[PDB]
């Protein structure tokens, strides 16, 4: 019920060990803006935007 899940059912599954190897949790993931996206490498995108969605959504009740 972590990271790896969620990116999982984003069909972002290619990008877990990006964080992973930035040692991004889900806590952390959650604050996220897109400036630090972009800083954090995340070029591309369709990612960026399906990302943003999800820590939207989640920052929800
Ligand atoms: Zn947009």
């Amino acid at each position: 019920s972590d990271l790896p899940e969620l990116f999982s059912k984003l069909g972002l599954g290619k990008y877990t060990d990006v964080f992973q190897q930035q040692e991004i949790d889900l806590q952390t993931f959650l604050t996220l803006t897109d400036q630090d996206l972009k800083e954090l490498g995340i070029t591309t995108f369709g990612a960026r935007e399906k990302m943003l969605l999800a820590i939207s959504e989640l920052n929800k009740n």
